[PDB]
């Protein structure tokens, strides 16, 4: 079973299945993919849609004429398949001009160029139906302490995003921005390194309602953080506009393994959260088929992304629907966590002797939380061993 | 040289020099310190003031009578020395009743107790002259995914902090709150794990102006993050109310080494930022003398904290005052980072052909940033090798 | 199903289920367990045997008289249940005298004491039937660079282990030593931090055949290493004398979660290796029930250790027995890895033009490894989704 | 001051200063360097010598004719400058044929090719005067558990190194091998991931005297290990044949910063060890000038490598020569660490009541180690603040 269909909202970046396998120590192991072929092959696997950087679709430095022919070909393929383009983004990291950043490059003329390059692709993104425009500032940062005044850099970053929002607002576009955090690589430290830092920064923008986050499983895991917890906080703030799904084995370089690889239990708790919170955005895969693979392995790895999501969804639904799990949740007082601590108010709390003067601290301390039995039920459900 | 004086604003927690050296695998190696003796010994070392958890000063479970005698003794010592109490905090982590948290414990009655325990110590803190009240939620979190609904937990955490602000507001107290993040330990994952997550959460509180952060060097380093960058972001947001200074060697358990130990270059860039941003709060040391040490080693380690700050301050001031460093900063275009990207406005940017159509991307890409020469000047200044 | 029986060779340390839950920031949450009660409760869960530190069984500082009464009581419990004692070890880390180490303490008289304390417990271990004597040097190490001359420390460590082997040899005991590595905690860096370092060091001992390793899942994971790979290397060397099973979420403090928690796919590949290599030693659990739990949660967590091993064993056996997996292994050329590279010899290799001069490097480079399809079969088997 | 001269034995890889700055997310920012120009520019900076991969010097796929012209040009440059070639190595990682490894590729014909490619460059290395031949198995490893049988892979790795030693032995070459460990990148996990694992593996080779290690500062730091401790263990074993010097900020991708950047105190303790142990091999820099830099920044970064070594050497010599530091070392009993624990023998130890029965454990436990005062003296010396 576990066959994906378009209703599952699975999307892929052109740059994922199209990764040629060049890494810091090795040349490409696969030939380039025509974006048209990717659209058609992904349609046939059950995907909902594709996403793109400007430079994935239009080779850098293309004339106005060549650009229009690349776009018309791609549009033809989308029209033939019904495939959607829910998200687009800008490549502000590959070309050598961006070696010190785009929006926060020390050189002012690079920052202006970065903004104009971005603005041009927003126009295309909106024409193609994108609802979210992602910004990953992979070159915004430093290898050394004196190279970047971080307060000035944040001024410039706020300036850039404020201008993008003025632009979308002035055009009447119905598109929103999502900032994708990453703690490091390819810069020694990248600005806004986690979901938390990006959420804080959004609250200083002129129009914070236009901006949310695009968290990536493996990126938060490169800081050793709990990805489901961070997604919970982004949901709680109302800012989970988009999400990048993949796998990562711990704190090391950015692996971009297929979703479900890496930390499998984190993947389980992630799917449980997304589904029980009713997240309705794309399930987007930002992953790289390992460079050991040929083109058959590329499509196997892509199918595996969707397969693992669908299996985990099933196990998480079975977990929450199990009356034994519901009983375990009550034994662990998850339901008391949802009750307000003091809806009776501050004065009532202060005058309540049962909350302090007469509180039996030893009796309360003695109560087991019963968390291990609950977690073993979760393990049994994940492994399909409830029998 | 490098003798500290009270004007340097160095402060210490009672629980730092007073750490008896019990760790997860070993019993105490030092006898307990009388808080009065700590105040006097710290005064003689040059400290500005001390800080405390409620339970450092008043043994847990003390009667109203015993509590008043502990406080009067301590007040006597402060009055005799002129030592200040700029910050206080609550112990919501040692007693077994807090094993699932304080403000976000699943059990409602523990959460109510946690709030009443906190409120009582705010009253004492304000009476003693504290300007900042720190909250470190070291038990707020989980070892397993099903144990904590993180959205409900954030509701309860917001509820608790909103009530604390209502309380200080209703009493007319002039005291502000600072949330201290930590990514893990003693819980498997702790809620609000970084400076970023804490900053974001503050923006959802009813009265965000009452709350800032208390970042700790070693805690952000337990997520492998760049501590100066995070402090820069907290300054940029106006939320650096307090700071914990210490050392940490990488991603492992929380070491709480004396300041300057651990990542020495990060300490250098930290001091350079605090001094050039004009941070005027306490330089507070949250550190543990290693349990190898006797009481002479405790006071040597404490003196070393202040000594290393003063040496680094001197090297950072010499760095910024060096005309060769100023020249290097200009060669790296740090001054162009402070110029607005587009103060001419969005329409002018769109109509500027030099920012895109006629932008010579190859010429710009060819410009070296000269960052290594600048960083070697910083190294030479840190090592006192400018000769 | 998945009921453990004594034939499964599951063992537990007295100090695991008996952990009272004192951590660096909190007091005990559970009362102490009588070792007799642990033996009986573990027998009833299906365990094969127990292990112990000297100080778990005999309170430190006991008289010759009290010691004999503690041991006779324990022996009575083993005799009543048929429970075995396959392994024992020394506590050279809790008492303050060991704060700078046991075998590599700077003070010579502590090192002599450490050896005499160890030798006394070897006698007891052998009397009780232990086949392996584990050494975990948790205090051997340093927080600072100048505190320990590491070459001299390794001399002292070799000296200590050489003396232990002379002792067992002179007594004619049939017991072997296993060194348990850990990279850090409670010391800033611990000597012999990984399986690799311990294996190398053994080769410099006078009688290397008496010494192997006791690797712990979570310890190698605290260095971000691949635990199955390290176990493979220890097997390849013939030195896997014992093993500690538990779980760990990444690079942070030592969590000692129940086995199967933490990195679940690593647990799967671990069980697959142990079973396909025919490891016949104890499956020993060195874990801590979280301090959130009461005594019912202690025994639930312990049962969960054995349960997860048995489930993973089943999934790994099904994986290897699947003809589709066998086909996938051949497509990935795992069988060609077992063929010698050049059993024809060096001169034949040098004269073979097909290995260099006429080797079609492009054809070989083009071959996909088909690793993702193989790994998705492994995922399907782990999740019980082969249907 | 701190001017390097050839007597300082500083060496550089052609691939360091010649790094064009292509990273996983960006194209080259610098033009290629002619190896002849590197030799001459490095001679003028004070370098002792250069090192090379085969493919740095001879473009891959060169004819016998083109190869001889590349080598003669390079030889001319060495002869003109007196520059030495103390070490050489093989590129078994860039070409797509090595995507699953060289010596441990699943495909047998790739392994044979890998050996023939290596053997050809040993001949050249010896002709040019190299004393050490380094092997870095950067593609030996896996992204997934089923892809590599690690025991079979270690068989193949031992087979390959045994054949290389037979070859050098049969030719009568006076050259030795050094294995360079790395824990991960570009493979998900690399075989022999640390200095420890490499040392253990050497002891299973047919002729272990021909093999040692080439540890790299940043590589051991990618596992969060203490690099000086690991070097101490390699010295203690007699296996430090070569060393790679650079910098790394923690557990993340391999940064290859200039030496002295990254963990500065670790660099200090490293230089103190190398100099006090009398290491007499090359001080080799395996580093990458950041891709932000132009060619002036390349040579500034290279000079900085040597500069920082010379400054740290001076500070470490001043540290050890300080009578106050000698006094501190005695107070911390570093001199008692060098005394044998029991040169009186096992029977004398067993019969010594002062080592156990009459050992005053409380008196010994009470002794402070005085480590913090010693470490603050080390800090003062590193920072040039002894005044
Ligand atoms: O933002 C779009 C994408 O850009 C790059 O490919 C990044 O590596 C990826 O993290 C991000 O999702
Ligand atoms: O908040 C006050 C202090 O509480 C605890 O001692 C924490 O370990 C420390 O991180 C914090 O600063
Ligand atoms: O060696 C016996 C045991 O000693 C301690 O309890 C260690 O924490 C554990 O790692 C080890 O297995
Ligand atoms: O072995 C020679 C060198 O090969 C590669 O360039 C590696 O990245 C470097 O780590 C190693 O020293
Ligand atoms: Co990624
Ligand atoms: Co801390
Ligand atoms: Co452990
Ligand atoms: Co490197
Ligand atoms: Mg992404
Ligand atoms: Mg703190
Ligand atoms: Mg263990
Ligand atoms: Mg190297």
């Amino acid at each position: 079973n576990y066959q994906p269909t378009p209703e599952d909202r699975f999307t892929f970046g052109l740059w994922t299945v199209g990764w040629q396998g060049r890494d810091p120590f090795g040349d490409a192991t696969r030939r380039a993919l025509d974006p048209v072929e990717s659209v058609r092959r992904l349609a046939e696997l059950g995907a909902h849609g594709v996403t793109f950087h400007d430079d994935d679709l239009i080779p850098f430095g293309s004339s106005d004429s060549e650009r229009e022919e690349h776009v018309k070909r791609f549009r033809q393929a989308l029209d033939d398949t019904g495939m959607k383009v829910p998200m687009a983004t800008t490549n502000l990291f590959t070309h050598p001009v961006f070696k010190d950043g785009g929006f926060t490059a020390n050189d002012r003329d690079v920052r202006r160029y970065a903004l104009r390059k971005t603005i041009r692709n927003i126009d295309l993104a909106v024409e193609l139906g994108a609802e979210t425009y992602v910004a990953w500032g992979g070159r915004e940062g430093a290898e050394s302490g004196g190279a970047k005044d971080v307060r000035d850099a944040l001024d410039r970053m706020k300036e850039a995003f404020d201008l993008l929002g003025e632009y979308v607002t002035s055009q009447g576009y119905d598109i929103r921005f999502a900032i994708e955090p990453k703690p490091n690589e390819p810069r020694g430290d990248i600005l806004l390194p986690t979901v938390g830092h990006a959420l804080a920064f959004i609250e200083r923008l002129e129009r914070p309602e236009l901006y949310g986050v695009n968290p990536e499983v493996g990126h938060e895991q490169m800081a050793g953080l709990n990805f489901p917890h961070g997604i919970a906080q982004a949901l709680w703030a109302g800012k989970l506009f988009h999400i990048d799904l993949n796998g990562q084995n711990g704190i090391k370089y950015d692996q971009d393994l297929r979703f479900g690889a890496g930390d499998l239990r984190a993947a389980f708790w992630l799917v449980d959260l997304l589904e029980s919170a009713g997240y309705s955005g794309p399930r987007h895969f930002d992953f790289k088929p390992p460079r050991t693979e040929d083109f058959d392995g590329v499509w196997a790895s892509a199918a595996g992304c969707m397969r693992n999501y669908l299996i985990l969804k099933e196990r998480a639904a079975a977990f929450r629907a199990d009356p034994e799990v519901q009983e375990a949740l009550r034994a662990s007082r998850l339901d008391e966590l949802a009750r307000p601590t003091a809806a009776d108010g501050l004065q009532a709390l202060l005058d309540d002797r049962s909350a302090f003067e007469e509180f039996d601290v030893d009796a309360a301390a003695a109560r087991g939380m019963a968390f291990e039995r609950l977690d073993q039920l979760a393990m049994d459900h994940l492994l399909g061993a409830r029998g």
